[PDB]
């Protein structure tokens, strides 16, 4: 029989792992000839494995390179201006790669160039809290100063973004110990750690949905009319780069200043953490100097496209993407995900090969240059969208298939809640001491729901990957599922090799999986996801969890605005009409579950299965949200804080966000009314899809 | 049988005569008891007749009226201030009328309050190039005076923002006529022409297809959050009054300055048409007063919704909707409209009661507030329009269903143009000389295409009526039918009465209609074209006619940029794209309608009308036109300089329009490349929605 558990079955863990090692060799970046030379590869291996048609989208975007031969470096400079110390100009490549070719040496991609001098100003994770701080409460001016922050916490494009509005002439981003070093666990090769040398790579754009700086709104194709640099989306206005922890130490040593003004502001290096400006008194008169060089240039990337055509419904499209252009390896990021989606290609190929399709059609990409902005996947999708929108059911991400080896992690749409329950009810769980129990029972156990006894922890979508376009722009169910560490035991960001030369097949062989069962696991989730999303007769959507999840989010934003009930009181600030709305959803979703039961009819099914498809696309906002056009989601967008983390009802929740600083409260907390107003409307009208539709 | 002969054969022009008497005894004012009273009779009746739902929607909008114990007038006043010459505080109300109450007086819909005192300008018909000749040619200032206008031409609004934009401190409009006059007919009640106490109402806005003023994007419902009046869209910024010939006579006879510049400045009064500033040496001490106290005022309207649910495809709608509210009694303006639809409602429910239904739901509305800004059907169209767009097969207009008795006259989308020509084909003309002829035959040699031999003339939709927030910013298929005059043996503007209290049940029955055979053809093209819609397997649009207007459109904005070949060259402006796209177009609708013709599948049917339905979606761009936001319909807008015509590839065309006068032609010929590139996009993507699914 061609059913899930034939499809499940025919996935390899050797596969997943022989792929892997094919695809980490050598560097793939955006726009360089080896992710060209990948991205033939992996077409002509998906039309191998049997897909009806394998294309190349090729567009020719914004991306950012650093001069090889005028290096980005920092120095700390004397009086005479002689520069006494300078940052590496490269990490010490790790063993048997010392003479690997092409490796992009460390740098913060969009950086404007420059070569700003001054006084340090240690601004912590330069988040708005950390900002906040300064400003507010230790009276400390950042104008004109350089800053030096440490990442993790939030996108390093929104700690850009916070110094800039500070004032910062420069940033130094660096990667504390604190943060990227697991106590009891070696450094790189000889464990899972980084090394003081080992630098995080990254961009450091705020293109909020934007896709192409050069071409929002339309795909950036051959007659494309382009922005000029200076109307660019995104772009920061002040050089930034980033350093290891062995450079950190040397810059940071010498501070003086203020001291830090509590713990929560100290790392792990064996220096005081003081704030500044500049150097304790002997070194007063030195300063930093940044050696920015790198340049934009519009470079072609090429997206694989393939696709399988339904047997039944060929203008429904489940897809399943994730990106291939790494910073240099891409041990883990993107090719543990990227070696996942060719062993579902091959899967869904060999029944396909038997004679099987699938109800829907599946879409599969490989996107390129995601690294660089989430490029790819965003000109595709703005090439494509009048398809997408009106045909899209699902969006199944698929970067990294692991940062860690503890447990499952899983962000989607509420809409898919109750198949990821389903469905990891029906695998079988890799982990030690729970063999012969269920994926559903390990990752519940290790997991919990903060909500619900007896389920596990699902999350909200943020972004800072491939399905933004798809999801708050478009409006299509989205969901992503990979192995994860244990937070709990783990104060640490992401996992310490994260874009790094370190990120390499070894990494992962030795130290995350070395049996690929993680990775099986996660094929079998992702592409379980798939089948069941591209083959169920029914569309495995349940809308009453969104109407649970709604709830709670209008608990939570009323709970906010609550911390001001005297303006509440003297505004007029009701969040009546959004209860309203959550409690009509909530009503009408339990009605139409009854239908969906209750209905031999294709069109009924269809109708229904169309009143499925377009509930996710009822939240959309033509007119997007404040600022944010490319968000027009309006219960989940980026937050405005940190684009990895999701927040709901953002449209509130900005309008709310440090509102007891603003100087005229009677706008603002009209602007808090406008924007309940919406949510409300929007709620409404989406439960309105559900009702009967004549 | 129930086929469309059956439901054409049931409408009856008696039927239509005794609606059109029952709505137009009492004046329907927007937001009145009256036009309340009038909803809900229609409410009761469409019941009775047999649909299967019938709701009013309501919704709070802004509405304006003059101040009953203050009226609003006009003034010639002499140095001591007095007043010597006062305009009329009403219209001498027809015969048998004149104890009829709650006639409003004439005067402009959200013209802002004012007293302003100072000499006149005369401005022709206020229209761009008449301000560009003022100003650029004779070099005439219109700042700080009076600008008094003609209707005709252009709507009313586009000349009160040019006005505005001159410097103007206000306006009067007043009916020429040369434009309201036709030579040899007698004036109201002993003809159809305009007597010189006769006055022309309507609103001045330029809202752009916002809706009401107060909530643009959102319905103003019971929750809605709005701007204030200072933020509220498209108001008018100085006092703007209309007059009749008899009053205008007095305010121009008077006039000095420089002469008409030439012959198509002169109406036909006994006056010399000079321009000004101001009036002749004797009277050069006096001055023009208007004084204007309307007021603004949130105001309940209400829609009436009819629903006949569809047998096989609820879930698709086909629309049929037209306006209630009147400026007065509404003989022509819309009544003839709205006992049309009545009698419309009427046959399709005889069919319901014998057991029939149509393949797709019809809906059918009664709109309120067209006249102060579309305002019904767009709040409508904002609360429903995630319904709109996924379920919106199409749109037909049903205002004032005559406006002549010479011949037919069809606006609609290229989509319906094989719909109506067969449709013609197939019912009897109602003319003179044509018995027994085919109303395709007699509106053919009436109205000949100006591009095709043996066919009749279609134009494209302009605006100023309901089908604006389906049509240019939902992307529905919309079209429009009445009959019209003979425009080439009549240079008078629309028809003479037009928003006049002489528009009356007698005036139709006595003059324009008596047996009422023009308004039942006109119920059997609007009917006949429902019917199609909402009954036939396959929708009823040819994709090709689409590709052969959008060469002729593409033909038409390359000549256009053409006239400035040196800037072509020096900015490597190219059409190319545009071209490409349209012949790609071409090509991809002719292999559809090949796969249309050749395929018992109900899927593959359902897809192929999915993929005609979605095919006017696709010229949807969700950023919409520059500084036009509800505008987003990317081959068709209403024109930027008259709100009635329509503009093909609008985009384009605003970015040529007097280029020549543009300071900086590097940054304007930038934004018509920017709109080359975004026009050949969306026809590109439009067309590729035509291709295989997958
Ligand atoms: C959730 O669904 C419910 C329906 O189950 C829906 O209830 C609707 O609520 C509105 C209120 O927002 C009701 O509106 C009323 O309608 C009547 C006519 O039907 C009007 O007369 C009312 O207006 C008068 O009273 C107002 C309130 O004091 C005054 O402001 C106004 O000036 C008038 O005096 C009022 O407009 C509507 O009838 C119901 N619809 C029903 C019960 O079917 C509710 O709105 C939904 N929630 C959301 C957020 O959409
Ligand atoms: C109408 O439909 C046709 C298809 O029937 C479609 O043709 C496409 O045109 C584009 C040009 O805009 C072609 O793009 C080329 O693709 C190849 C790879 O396939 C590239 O190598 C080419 O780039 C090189 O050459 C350029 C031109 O000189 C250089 O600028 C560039 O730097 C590279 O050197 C180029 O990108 C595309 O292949 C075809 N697709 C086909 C034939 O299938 C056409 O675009 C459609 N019209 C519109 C308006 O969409
Ligand atoms: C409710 O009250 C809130 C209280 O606050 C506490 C919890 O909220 C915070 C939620 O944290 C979300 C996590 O943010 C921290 C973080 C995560 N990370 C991991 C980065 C892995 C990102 C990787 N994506 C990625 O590398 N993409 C590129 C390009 C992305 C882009 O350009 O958009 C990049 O990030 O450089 C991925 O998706 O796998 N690092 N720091
Ligand atoms: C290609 O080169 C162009 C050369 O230019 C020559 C041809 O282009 C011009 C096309 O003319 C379009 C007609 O414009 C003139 C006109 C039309 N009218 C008739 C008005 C009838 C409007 C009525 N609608 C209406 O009354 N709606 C209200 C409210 C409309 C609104 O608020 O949007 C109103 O107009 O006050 C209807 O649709 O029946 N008066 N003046
Ligand atoms: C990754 O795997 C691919 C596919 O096997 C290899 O590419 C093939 O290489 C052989 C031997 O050079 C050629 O004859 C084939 O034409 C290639 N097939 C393709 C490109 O589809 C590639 O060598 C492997 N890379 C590494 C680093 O092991
Ligand atoms: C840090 O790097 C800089 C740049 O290479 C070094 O300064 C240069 O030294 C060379 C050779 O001695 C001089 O000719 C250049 O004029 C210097 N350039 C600048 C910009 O100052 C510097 O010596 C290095 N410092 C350390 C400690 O290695
Ligand atoms: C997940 O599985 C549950 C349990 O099988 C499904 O819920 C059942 O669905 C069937 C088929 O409609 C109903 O007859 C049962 O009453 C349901 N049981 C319940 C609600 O406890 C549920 O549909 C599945 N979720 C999916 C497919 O998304
Ligand atoms: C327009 O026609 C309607 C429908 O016949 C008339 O309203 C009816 O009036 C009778 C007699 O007063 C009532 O008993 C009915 O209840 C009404 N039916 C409704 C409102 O649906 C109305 O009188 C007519 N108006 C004019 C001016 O002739
Ligand atoms: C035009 O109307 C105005 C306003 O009614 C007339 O002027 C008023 O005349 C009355 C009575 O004689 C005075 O008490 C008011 O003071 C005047 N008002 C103003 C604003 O001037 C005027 O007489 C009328 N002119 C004509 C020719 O009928
Ligand atoms: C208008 O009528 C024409 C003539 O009947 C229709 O065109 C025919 O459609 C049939 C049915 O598909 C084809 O087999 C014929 O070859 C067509 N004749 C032609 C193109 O000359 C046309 O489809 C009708 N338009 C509609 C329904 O919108
Ligand atoms: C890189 O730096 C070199 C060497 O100083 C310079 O000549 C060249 O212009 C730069 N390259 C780019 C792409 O800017
Ligand atoms: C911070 O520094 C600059 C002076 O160089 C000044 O313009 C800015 O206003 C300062 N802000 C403060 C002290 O709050
Ligand atoms: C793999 O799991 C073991 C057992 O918990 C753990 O000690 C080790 O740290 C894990 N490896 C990684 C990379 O997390
Ligand atoms: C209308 O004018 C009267 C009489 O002068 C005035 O008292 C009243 O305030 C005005 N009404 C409105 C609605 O402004
Ligand atoms: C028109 O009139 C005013 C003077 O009252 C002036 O400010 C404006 O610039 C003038 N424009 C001309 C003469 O072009
Ligand atoms: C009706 O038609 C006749 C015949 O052409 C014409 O003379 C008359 O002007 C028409 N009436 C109207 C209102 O156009
Ligand atoms: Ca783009
Ligand atoms: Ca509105
Ligand atoms: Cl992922
Ligand atoms: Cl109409
Ligand atoms: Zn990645
Ligand atoms: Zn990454
Ligand atoms: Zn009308
Ligand atoms: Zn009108």
């Amino acid at each position: 029989k061609h059913n899930m558990k034939a499809f499940l079955d025919e996935l390899k863990a050797e596969n997943i792992k022989k792929f892997l090692y094919n695809f980490t060799q050598i560097p793939h970046l955006a726009g360089t000839e080896q992710n060209f030379q990948l991205a033939k590869q992996i077409q002509s291996q998906w039309k191998e494995f049997g897909l009806d048609s394998v294309e190349l989208a090729h567009y020719d975007v914004l991306l950012s390179y650093p001069n090889k031969t005028h290096p980005n470096y920092i120095s700390i400079i004397n009086e005479d201006g002689n520069e006494i110390f300078n940052t590496s100009l490269f990490e010490p490549p790790p063993p048997g790669y010392e003479n690997v070719s092409d490796i992009v040496p460390p740098f913060s991609a969009f950086s404007p160039q420059g070569m700003p001098e001054g006084d340090l100003v240690y601004v912590n994770y330069a988040r708005t809290e950390d900002f906040f701080k300064l400003e507010r409460d230790m009276k400390i001016n950042c104008s004109g100063k350089i800053v030096i922050a440490r990442y993790g916490k939030v996108f390093r494009g929104n700690k850009v973004k916070n110094a800039q509005l500070a004032g910062a002439k420069g940033v130094i981003l660096y990667s504390d110990p604190a943060d990227y070093f697991a106590p009891g666990v070696k450094s790189y090769p000889d464990g899972w750690n980084l090394p003081g040398g080992g630098v995080q790579r990254g961009n450091i754009l705020n293109l909020n949905g934007a896709g192409d700086p050069l071409t929002p709104g339309y795909p950036a194709n051959e007659y494309a009319y382009r922005r000029g640099i200076a109307e660019a989306v995104g772009l920061p206005s002040i050089p930034v780069h980033p350093i290891g922890y062995y450079d950190a130490q040397k810059l940071l040593e010498k501070m003086g200043g203020s001291a830090p003004p509590d713990s929560s502001w100290r790392g792990s290096l064996k220096v005081p953490y003081n704030v500044g400006p500049g150097f304790t008194g002997n070194f007063s008169t030195q300063k930093v100097k940044m050696h920015i060089h790198s340049t934009n240039e519009v470079t072609r990337i090429y997206n694989v496209i393939g696709t399988l055509r339904g047997a039944v419904e060929p203008d429904r499209y489940v897809i399943l993407g994730g990106h291939r252009d790494s910073w240099v390896f891409g041990g883990i990021d993107p090719q543990s995900g990227a070696a996942v989606v060719h062993e579902i290609v091959r899967s869904f190929g060999t029944l396909k090969k038997e004679g099987w399709r699938p109800r829907r059609t599946i879409l599969f990409a490989s996107w390129d240059a995601e690294e660089f902005g989430l490029l790819g996947s965003t000109e595709w999708a703005e090439e494509n969208s009048r398809l997408l929108q009106e045909r899209g059911v699902a969006y199944i991400n698929a970067d990294s298939s692991i940062e860690g080896n503890y447990t499952l992690r899983v962000d989607c749409t509420p809409l898919m809640y109750s198949l990821v329950h389903n469905l990891t009810k029906e695998l079988k769980s890799p982990d030690e001491g729970f063999e012969g129990k269920s994926l559903y029972e390990s990752w519940t156990k290790k997991s919990p729901s903060p909500e619900f006894s007896g389920m596990p922890r699902i999350s909200k979508l943020g972004s800072g990957n491939d399905f933004e376009v798809f999801f708050q722009r478009l409006g299509i169910a989205s969901g992503r599922a990979r192995y994860t560490k244990n937070w709990e035991t783990n104060k640490f960001s992401g996992y310490p090799l994260y874009h790094s030369v370190y990120e390499t097949y070894e990494l992962v062989e030795k130290f995350y999986d070395p049996m690929f069962k993680y990775h099986l696991t996660v094929a079998q989730v992702r592409g379980g996801m798939v089948f069941e999303l591209a083959n169920s007769i029914v569309q495995p959507f349940d809308c009453r969890d969104y109407a649970v999840v709604l709830r709670k989010y209008a608990d939570k934003i009323y709970s906010i605005s609550m911390k001001h009930p005297q303006e509440m009181k003297t505004y007029s600030v009701s969040f009546d009409s959004l209860f309203s709305a959550v409690k009509n959803f909530t009503e009408i979703a339990s009605k139409f579950s009854e239908r969906l039961q209750d209905f031999s009819n294709p069109i009924v099914l269809r109708m229904m299965n169309d009143q499925l498809m377009f509930l996710e696309r009822a939240f959309i906002d033509p007119l997007g949200l404040p600022d944010r056009p490319f968000y027009r989601h309006v219960i989940y967008a980026p937050s405005s804080h940190n684009k990895y983390a999701g927040e709901s009802f953002p449209g509130i929740y900005d309008a709310l966000f440090d509102i007891e600083s603003k100087v005229d409260p009677s706008k603002a907390w009209g602007e808090v009314k406008r924007q309940i107003y919406v949510a409300a409307f929007t709620v409404q009208a989406a439960a309105e899809t559900l009702s009967e539709v004549a």
